[PDB]
Formats: C-alpha cells, structure tokens, sequence
C-alpha cells in the first residue's frame, strides 16, 4: 500500500506544533516521516488583511481582531495598508511550491490537505482559487473552523467539529455543517484539542487512505537515537528567529548532567539535531538582542519528530511585553516566571459534554481554577508569575491584561526562585504528567514548560 503526502495549515496564532503529534501518529503507521508537511504563515497579517473579506462575512478575522490590540499604532497601520491581493498571490504561491516539492519528492500525483481554525478558511479560499490546484488534491480535512459553506467542487471533503462552547469568536451555531461532506462531531473536545487529538487522527487516516489505522498511540521507536528537526520562530507571525541554542541533558529535577552543553549552535529559524530516545532535555535559547534567558522544557522524544516548534516573542505581537513591568521590579530576582503550554485546552470549569477538568500543580498550588481557565478562554498558553510584584498570590483576581489574548490566561502565583519548581498536571482526559525544574529568576530567565497533547492511562 502507498501513501500520498499531507500538508497542514495552522490556524490563528498557530504553527506546525498543532500537527506535531499528528505527524508522529502518521509516522508509526507507515508514513515516511518526511511526508507530513506543515505550511506556516503570518497568522496576524492574514486575519487582518485578508479574512476581513466579505467572502465568509468577515467570519475568519474575528480572531485576528482581538489579538491585534497589542499592536503598536504605527505598526498596525503599516499592516492593514498592505495589498490584499498581492499577499494572497505571494502566499498561495508559496503553498503551490510546497505542494509540488511534495509530489516531486514522493512520486505520487495527489496530496491530502488539512486545515484548522482560520486555516480551514485558508485552504478553502485556496482550493477554489483555480482548477490546477483542486487538481493536485486528493482529500481535504477541515478541523473545527469554517462551517456554513459548500465543500470544494469534486474534492472529498471532511470537516470535524468540536464543542463550540470553547470558541466564542464564531458565535450562534445550531449545527456546524460543511455541506455535502462528511461531518464528524466530537462535542466532548475543545478547539485545539481536536486538532492534536488521537481520536481525530483515526478519522483522518481512514478518510484519506481507506482503512482504520493500526495504532494512535505515540510509539517509542527502536534505537537509541532520534532525529529532531525543529524551529525557533516568532509567535503568531511565525517568522524565523535568530539566536543560540544550548542543549543540556538533565535529571528528574532539572539539574544539568554535564557542565557544558552536548549541543551549542547558531540558530536562524530551522535547526536539526540527533538526540537520545527517552532522555530528558533542557533547551536553553538566547534570542538576538534580548538579555533574557529562555529555558525550554518538555517530555522526552520517544521518536523522530520533524515538527517541533519553540515559540519566541517578537515584534509586532511582542507578547512578552505584558509581563515586562514585572520582569523589571527588583521583586523579580526573588520570583520565577513560567509559561505553561499544551496544545489541548486546559479546562478549569466542568461541563457535562466536556466530561472533566484538568489540574495544573505549580508548587502544590493548582492554578487551573474555574476563573483562570474557563472554557471560553480555550487556554493553551498559561503564564504563572507574581502579578504586580506584590509577592502576594491573588488567585481570584484574574490577570486582566490577557483578557483579550486568544488562547492565553495567567495567574498570580509566587514561585520562589530558590531550589526548584514542580509542575504536575492531571489531565482531564486521564493521566498525570510532571516536571521538576530549576527555579530560575524572573529577572534574567523565562521558563517555558510544554505539556504533551497525548497522555496515556494504561490502567483506566
Ligand atoms: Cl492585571
């Protein structure tokens, strides 16, 4: 049996990340790893400059609208004043090039396209832009995005929808339906969860090949060394980010097992490295013109991953600024700053349809309350710092500066910069995950811990 390449188009504030576990699920099922292609683009210019089209009644922009608030007036003016048409020629061109180099390197003739959130809106404009394009497409998958339109002409369509409750920005929907297509609904999944979900990988595999797949678990591959091919790129705009990568292996408490790194390298966007399967690692990144030190943490690589993404904070959506006032008080040398990420909504409020709530333990305190991670917010990024630098942990006063940010939320917690910190998460879909890392100083360090979208319960 033979597979055809797949291209993945992220949604607003998204990236290849949302399709990293999917790329590995396809891998263990035969798919040669280098076939799962991700297409990244400027989610901020797209939603602002294109999706404010009347083509879907301005329905795609909704999300770029809110997130743009943080933009500097001069720079936002610059953005909107870009030519709507040229940015679509340019961009859809880069997608052609990408799809070609696909068929070409694989020998197949048709490819399968996947779209998520604003990304669905993207794909559709694309497949309907001409015949020659709709020609090079085998099947089309539209994850929890556009609805209320007819699927492209003569091209097998698949559209999956999650619980709308966790997606305010799309509104009053009685039934999400992409006409004449195969519709699948998981009313027990939230927006991004549904993109990285295993239960959603199955439906995907079947619809594009013709048969359910062997497994949907992340399979630890034979061997001692895995190949990671990631990228340090700017949040939301996905531009390449320049810096220095130092890799230090560590023990169950974040302490470095070597005095020097096992890898130190110049990075300008993309990067490749060979690492030991199942080994804990700390990714220390120093971005250009920022004296801040970034400590990236996550679960070990049980197998080749060619879609790892490390998100950096850059202009125009310099999201790290909102935390700036604080990083600057002398209080900072006494607290630690954390960013908890999980491409699977961390819910703090119960909802029958959803089925549960997660718990995120930072130093014993659970920071995934009902007022910090309500479903509406669809929390994927979570900042944990000393709000105000008062040294007091008001966990009931929601940090307001994230009100507007899509997919984020924060929480006023004090995490002592002495010894270590302990993040422990009991996922709402069963399974705990836990990390213990050095408690770095908020004055010179930022800490990014990334939870795994997939988590097993070999007993439940
Ligand atoms: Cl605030």
């Amino acid at each position: 049996e033979d597979f055809r390449p797949v291209v993945f188009v992220h949604g607003l504030a998204g990236s290849a990340g949302q399709f990293e576990s999917q790329g590995m699920r396809f891998a263990a099922n035969g798919y040669p790893a280098e076939y799962v292609k991700t297409f990244e683009y400027d989610t901020i210019s797209w939603a602002l400059v294109v999706e404010t089209d009347m083509l879907f009644s301005g329905l795609g922009s909704e999300f770029g609208l809110n997130i743009s608030q943080i933009i500097d007036p001069e720079t936002l003016d610059k953005i909107l004043s870009k030519s709507r048409e040229r940015l679509i020629d340019e961009t859809f061109s880069r997608l052609d090039r990408v799809i070609d180099e696909a068929l070409a390197e694989s020998g197949a003739d048709k490819v399968d396209l996947v779209g998520h959130s604003m990304g669905t809106f993207f794909l559709v404009r694309y497949v309907n832009s001409s015949p020659e394009r709709a020609a090079k497409v085998a099947h089309l998958i539209l994850l929890d995005g556009v609805w209320g339109v007819d699927a492209p002409e003569g091209i097998p369509t698949l559209a999956v929808f999650g619980n709308p409750k966790a997606l305010p920005a799309l509104g009053l929907p009685e039934e999400k339906v992409v006409y004449n297509a195969t519709n699948v609904y998981f009313n027990n999944m939230t927006h991004v969860q549904l993109c990285t979900s295993p239960e959603t990988f199955a439906v995907m595999f079947e619809f594009i090949n013709g048969y359910k797949p062997a497994t949907t678990d992340i399979v630890p591959q034979d061997g001692d060394y895995v190949k990671v091919k990631g990228k340090f790129l700017a949040f939301a705009t996905n531009g390449d980010v320049s810096g220095w990568l130092s890799i230090y292996p560590i023990d169950e408490n974040g302490k470095r097992l070597t005095r020097l790194p096992v890898k130190f390298m110049r990075v300008k966007g993309d990067f490749e490295v060979r690492l030991r399967k199942g080994q804990l690692y700390e990714f220390q990144f120093r971005k250009d013109f920022s004296p801040i030190i970034y400590h990236y943490y996550r679960a070990p690589f049980v197998r080749d991953d060619l879609w790892a993404r490390f998100l950096v904070s850059k202009p125009p959506l310099d999201v790290e600024l909102l935390i700036l006032p604080e990083r600057l008080s002398p209080a900072a040398k006494e607290t630690s700053g954390l960013l908890l990420i999980r491409y699977k909504e961390m819910i703090g409020e119960y909802d029958e349809e959803i089925g549960g709530v997660d718990e995120v333990y930072v130093n014993g305190v659970n920071v995934c309350t009902e007022r910090i991670c309500p479903i509406e917010r669809a929390v994927n990024g979570l900042w944990v710092f000393d709000r105000g630098a008062d040294g007091k942990s008001d966990l009931d006063r929601e940090v307001v500066r994230y009100s507007i940010m899509p997919f984020m939320s924060a929480a006023d917690l004090v995490v002592p910069a002495e010894g270590t910190i302990s993040i422990a998460v009991k996922s709402r879909t069963g399974g705990e995950e836990s990390f213990t890392i050095p408690a770095w100083s908020a004055d010179r360090h930022s800490i990014i811990v990334q939870f795994s979208d997939y988590i097993v319960d070999k007993l439940a």
